């Protein structure tokens, strides 16, 4: 009988819409659900958008993906337990597909029934307060430039945390005669063909943006790290150096003495958990980490058990972890799962946070998020999927990356849902310029 | 005894802080004033910021000015009546200085006294409602990431309207392999040296951005217009054509049949009046125009006479019009100027709006904004300044631009405050590659 708001129709919002759909299909009555989405269409980060900065309505652009982007982990690690790759595609396909292929898969799962009709597009949630046992939500109908309001019993926040960039300043940027941008702004690597590119950062964005520039003909790529290098086997014309000190004209100078001609600086410096549309008392405040506190089972706002956050953890797992979170959230909303006492909640959060703080390397992190996801899996009815196989896959993938960062996407993994073995793509990633769905689907 | 909030410490917010400072210096008691500014420092659009999009706190970047920017109208048309160029600089200087020079002038006026201490920097107003005769305002202390609240008797909105870009979509952008950006994003024109550039738009940004790209070495510049061309005398490597039809891979295709290989598309397509931090009932909704309705004397919100907007009109005049608006607003706050009846207010708004809709060319627009500003001038005590001279200067300047768009910045105008004649600069603008104040003010 309740009313539920969902903010965002990317993978997470769709996961929970899908979780509710399972119940509705079985004949169970479900709450009225309204999902708000500021983009024109569903899909979240998996939508390519040429736009950067803010849109025609003055709304910041949430899209961060670029042209000719390929998935960066094995698809077998992100398969939906309730909607297999074999089911969607009708055949085995390689393990590292281009963006549009995974976009098609994500949207395919939810596009058969009534889910899309529940979403309000070009609609931006702007204000949320909890009063008289209800979430009072203001939202902007962007197309009409009008503020609307509604009230809800439960609120699910699924707005991601890789859209609002963190952008640090370095000395000399005020006079640098070239482009300075964040990875959030990166759209087509052809922009930088023939250019000397500087990339700052040491995680997924720095890695892939650097490789993307090199693949699309950058004259040179120089990666600066603050703490430790990624240490991958970079191809000729790429190097990793310690700590940008300053830009001095067309020259980047690093603390280790390196001086490099620079045409463009791409800050691959991460993102903010940013929730301007939530009251302070409701607002998760955290850096990117595997287990932020104040979230029971990584989902329920400790302070308000009718506020549920999805996908706010840093990510090895993605799609099927979001699913496990969403099935859990659904069952909480439906009162199938009961909240334990405040003391038990606090104890459980501390247990996981304590483990998280002690993680020292990717193997331990993969193990950590495996156990986190498996525990969620066991408390609801999300279907069978082999998280132990996924655990092994992630570790194998990490090894591939150290062995050869240029060829890890040329590897085959097996489905943890169907056992199907992925073929090796007809074209090595380094030479794969045709990222079309047709070619991928041979 | 009242408490006054001002949003923004750009030229307009500084104008009203300065207007109040005049009274305080004379010995008059003035209200408590709090000015909120999202930037790290004062100056508004006159601050150069390498940042684009949004900042390290997730706050959209309000800066739109680029490297190599020079005054686009005669400085004599924007002189402060109460702080002359002669006073600030101690000598006559050319009429079209680079950004840093005019920034220095703006901040010079307000930097001698207690104004800076009234401003909270890296502070963003986020919510405003009017309740029980007060504006309840929430603002974000960005450095601490904390929401604070306060209440005020009057609210002055001076957040400009050239910060939040209007960015239209054209067919084929989703598959374009080059850069697509708005003029709001434009920073260093050297970025486009040796590139083919497309500029869309027909106003000041399109004009100046196209010129900067050419000046700093673009392989070509092609300007697309929707309605009519600017029609200026463009130099070699530049052309003006009708209406972008689509991007087809790298190729820009126009409705007049032109096809141009493109490396970058720069949308010089204007900006939004954007006030997400104001309640719907308080929010001005308008496109860029010389006289938006619902603003008595172009300043007082028709529906709430304690809400005052500055600088929201499209601009020939800038600084001294902002001043005349601010002096007016100050006097309204101080109860020196009384509001007329509702009917009188409505009639006066209709009178100006009706005149505004009938304007057909820049001469008429210049005359209109001259009369608007002169009427403001006459109802308060902003010092003597010759708006009739400014009227003539603007018309002369429009002529210079048609004559030769490359050399209008080389011309000389006289001060409407002191009469001083500007010397011709030591470097013609078309050759002036260095935009530093140091280089400008010093011997060649
Ligand atoms: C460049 C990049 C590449 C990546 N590549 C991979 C990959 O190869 N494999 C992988 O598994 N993962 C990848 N990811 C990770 C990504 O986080 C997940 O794949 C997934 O997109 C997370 O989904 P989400 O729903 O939680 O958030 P999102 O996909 O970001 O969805 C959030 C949605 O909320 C909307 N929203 C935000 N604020 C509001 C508001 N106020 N009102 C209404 N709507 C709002 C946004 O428009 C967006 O649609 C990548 C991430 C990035 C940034
Ligand atoms: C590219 C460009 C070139 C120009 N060149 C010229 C020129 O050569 N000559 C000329 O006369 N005019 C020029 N202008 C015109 C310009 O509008 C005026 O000179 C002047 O800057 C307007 O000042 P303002 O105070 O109204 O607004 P702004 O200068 O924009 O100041 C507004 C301030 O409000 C702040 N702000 C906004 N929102 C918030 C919030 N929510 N909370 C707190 N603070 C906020 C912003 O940070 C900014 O500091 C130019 C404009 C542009 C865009
Ligand atoms: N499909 C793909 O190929 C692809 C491509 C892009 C990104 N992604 C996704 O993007 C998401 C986020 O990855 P991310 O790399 O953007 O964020 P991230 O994992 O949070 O990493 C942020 C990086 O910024 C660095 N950093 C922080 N402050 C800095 C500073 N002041 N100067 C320089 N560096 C600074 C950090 O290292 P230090 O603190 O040591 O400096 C860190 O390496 C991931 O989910 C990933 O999957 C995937
Ligand atoms: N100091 C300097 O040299 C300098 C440099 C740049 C800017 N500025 C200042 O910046 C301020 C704003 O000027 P502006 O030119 O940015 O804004 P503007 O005056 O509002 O002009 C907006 C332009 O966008 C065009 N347009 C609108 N929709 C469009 C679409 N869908 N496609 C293509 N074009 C579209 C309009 O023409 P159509 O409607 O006919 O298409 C118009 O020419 C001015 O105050 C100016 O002084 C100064």
């Amino acid at each position: 009988m309740s009313k539920v708001a969902i903010i965002g129709a990317g993978p997470c919002g769709l996961s929970i819409l899908r979780a509710f759909e399972h119940l509705e299909k079985k004949g169970e009555k479900i709450p009225e659900i309204v999902c708000f989405e500021k983009q024109e269409s569903w899909g979240g980060l998996w939508n390519y958008n040429w736009r950067t900065g803010s849109d025609q309505y003055g709304d910041p652009v949430p899209n961060s993906m670029y042209r000719y982007l390929w998935s960066n982990g094995p698809k077998e690690c992100l398969e939906f337990a309730d909607y297999s790759f074999d089911q969607h595609f009708g055949k085995s396909i390689p393990s590292f597909p281009p963006r549009e292929v995974l976009q098609d898969y994500i949207l395919g799962r939810v596009s058969k029934g009534n889910i899309k009709n529940k979403i309000k597009f070009n609609t931006r949630v702007i204000n949320t307060v909890y009063r008289n046992d209800k979430f009072e939500i203001n939202y902007q109908d962007k197309v009409n430039d009008k503020t609307l309001s509604d009230t809800f019993d439960y609120l699910v926040v699924s707005t991601g945390h890789f859209s609002v960039p963190f952008i640090p300043e370095y000395e000399g940027m005020s006079s640098f005669p070239g482009r300075i941008m964040h990875s959030h702004d990166f759209r087509d690597a052809e922009e930088f063909r023939g250019k000397n590119v500087i990339v700052l950062g040491s995680s997924y964005s720095a890695e892939d943006v650097a490789l993307q520039c090199n693949k699309y003909g950058a004259k040179s790529v120089t990666i600066g790290y603050r703490h430790n290098p990624m240490g991958f086997k970079w191809p000729k014309g790429m190097k990793e150096v310690h700590y940008l000190d300053k830009l001095d004209g067309k020259k980047a100078i690093f603390k280790d003495g390196t001086e490099q001609d620079a045409d463009v600086v791409i800050l691959c410096t991460g993102y903010l958990h940013h929730f301007p549309f939530l009251d302070e008392s409701l607002k998760l405040k955290t850096h990117n980490r595997l287990y932020p506190p104040k979230l029971y089972k990584g989902v329920v706002w400790q302070d308000n058990h009718k506020l549920l956050y999805l996908g706010m953890q840093d990510q090895f797992h993605t799609f099927n972890m979001f699913d496990c979170q969403a099935w859990f959230a659904r069952d909480v909303i439906m009162d199938k799962i009961k909240m334990p006492s405040d003391d038990e909640i606090d104890k459980d959060i501390n247990k996981w946070v304590s483990m998280e703080e002690k993680l020292e390397n990717p193997d331990q992190m993969i193990d950590f998020q495996t156990e986190y996801t498996k525990e969620l899996h066991n408390i609801s009815d999300y279907p069978k999927i082999d998280f132990e196989l996924i655990r092994k896959h992630f570790k194998e993938w990490e090894h591939h990356k150290v062995e050869d960062i240029l060829t890890y996407r040329n590897k085959s993994f097996s489905s943890p849902v169907t056992g199907s073995v992925a073929p090796v793509h007809h074209t090595p990633w380094e030479k794969a310029m045709d990222d079309s769905m047709k070619t991928f689907l041979n």
